[PDB]
């Protein structure tokens, strides 16, 4: 093949160069910038480290080499060639799953920061201790046998038949370096994948105060105006009428309660939803009873919701279960004080200063809370709701950022899925089907998979600027 000679020189050549300069250039990243030393890029660290410091400048040359059995330099480097690739990659996964479960528990049990610095650097030490420990028993063995045109190296033990060995430690070494680490990754990052992305999260151009007009003083005055109300400290709840989910029933406890008390001749009631019959009956009974109440269970425009968010001046949000918490974000952002019940992600996203937090399924706690919001509505609250805005605005940011972050590391685990699996299955198939030499294909296609498998090392750099700003900017730098 004269056609083809220049083409995989080419090939691997881009290979070394873009995997190098990219991953050396990470390593400086990581380390010249003031604090980019999370774990995470220590272990990305690593990872740069094995996979291209390492792994590309010294086998790409040698599998050159081995091509026609050239052998340009045999010497030690046979052994060295044939034991290294499986500490590198060992190394590089294991480095990846590292910070799989970094941010597994960052996410999951963010109450346990488990990884110091000096931890950190501990386990980096550890992998690469067990990634050459795994790999000596092949690497330490291999055997140059001369022959007459040519000197080739192999590892066997042929005691008894060489199947019966040879397919335990080819199987060990693949699974344990492959199959068995991306299950555990791919657990990892489902659930983690799960947490963020279950929820869709909300339009912060819809939701905010600017689309509202007049002061808010004036849209309640307004709002209570049109259901016949004098002016008072308003509540709000929206949010299908359920026993089970969303605690309407709780609400109404509550709402009964006060009935009682003087002071509810100082509040107003607005409560939005559909469902149960008769949480339905029991709110509509409490509209006729009182008066001070108002009920609706008519579907409303997306825009007089948040005409309702933006004028009233609590949100009441008494869940059971709520893994979202959309209602306190669209609340906040309008500056309705959210009254919630601290479950999910309501006690995620209210702070102290934020709103008033209750226990859920507790119409006392709830009762008392909508008295506090009472005695609160006769200082001025403008603060307090600049401080839901900015938290609000805040928190979904935050939420966004974790999303970027956790999908980089997404990427670049699925690019070792994909490259590393020709090259194994490859390797795996002359076993229980014997091999087929029938096709004029056998040399070119090892070149195209091993180049593939090869072409893994020079991804992930450039993954990293192309997803995370931070690394791009690092490039902008110098280069
Ligand atoms: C695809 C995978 O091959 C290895 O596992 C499957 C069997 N491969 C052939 C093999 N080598 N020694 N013993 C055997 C099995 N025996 C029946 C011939 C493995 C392998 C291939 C090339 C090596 F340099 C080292 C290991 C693999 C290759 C390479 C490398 F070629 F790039 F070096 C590296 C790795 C690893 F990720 F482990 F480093 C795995």
């Amino acid at each position: 093949p004269a056609w083809q000679i220049v083409l995989w020189a080419a090939a691997y050549t881009v290979i070394v160069v873009t995997s190098v300069v990219g991953n050396v250039v990470v390593m400086w990243i990581i380390l010249a910038h003031k604090r980019m030393r999370t774990v995470t890029n220590y272990f990305l660290v690593n990872l740069a480290f094995a996979e291209a410091s390492m792994a590309a400048f010294n086998t790409v040359v040698n599998f050159t080499y081995a091509v026609h059995n050239e052998w340009y330099y045999g010497l030690f480097y046979c052994k060295f060639h044939n034991f290294f690739p499986i500490a590198a990659v060992f190394a590089s996964i294991y480095s990846m799953t590292a910070v799989a479960f970094d941010r597994y528990m960052a996410i999951i049990h963010p109450l346990q920061p488990r990884l110091s610095a000096t931890a950190t650097k501990v386990v980096i030490c550890v992998i690469w201790v067990l990634a050459l420990l795994l790999a000596f028993p092949q690497g330490y063995y291999s055997t140059t046998e001369t022959m007459p045109s040519r000197v080739v190296c192999m590892i066997e033990w042929p005691e008894h038949p060489n199947k019966i060995y040879e397919k335990v430690y080819h199987i060990c070494v693949t699974v344990l370096i492959y199959f068995l680490p991306l299950l555990v990754i791919g657990y990892a990052y489902t659930v983690v994948g799960i947490t963020l992305w279950a929820s869709e999260g909300i339009d912060c151009s819809f939701w905010n105060e600017s689309y509202l007009t007049g002061s808010r003083d004036e849209r309640k005055k307004s709002l209570l105006s049109k259901f016949g109300m004098d002016e008072g400290v308003t509540f709000m709840f929206i949010g299908r009428f359920d026993r089970g989910q969303k605690g309407v029933d709780v609400l109404l406890k509550a709402i009964e309660i006060l009935s009682s008390k003087k002071e509810f001749q100082e509040m107003r009631f607005i409560i939005i939803g559909k469902g149960d019959p008769e949480l339905e009956g029991w709110a509509r009974s409490l509209e006729e009873k009182h008066g001070n109440v108002k009920v609706i269970t008519e579907m409303l425009s997306r825009e007089f919701v948040r005409e309702l968010y933006g004028s009233v001046d609590f949100v009441i949000i008494p869940s059971y279960f709520e893994p979202f918490g959309l209602v306190a974000l669209e609340a906040m952002c309008l500056g309705a004080i959210p009254i919630a019940s601290a479950v999910g992600g309501l006690r995620d996203i209210i702070t102290n200063e934020t709103g008033i937090l209750v226990k859920a399924g507790d119409p006392g706690e709830l009762a008392n809370a909508i008295l506090k919001a009472l005695e609160l509505s006769r200082s001025d609250l403008s603060k307090f709701r600049e401080n839901c805005k900015k938290r609000a605005m805040s928190f979904s940011e935050q939420v966004s950022a974790k999303r970027k972050v956790v999908k980089m590391m997404i990427v670049v685990v699925c690019t070792f899925a994909i490259c590393w699996l020709p090259f194994h299955i490859f390797f795996l198939l002359p076993y229980i089907n014997p091999d087929l030499y029938l096709k004029k294909f056998i040399q070119q296609v090892y070149l195209a998979i091993m180049w593939l498998a090869m072409s893994s090392t020079m991804y992930n750099p450039i993954i990293y600027c192309c997803l995370n700003d931070r690394f791009r900017l690092g490039f902008k730098h110098a280069f």
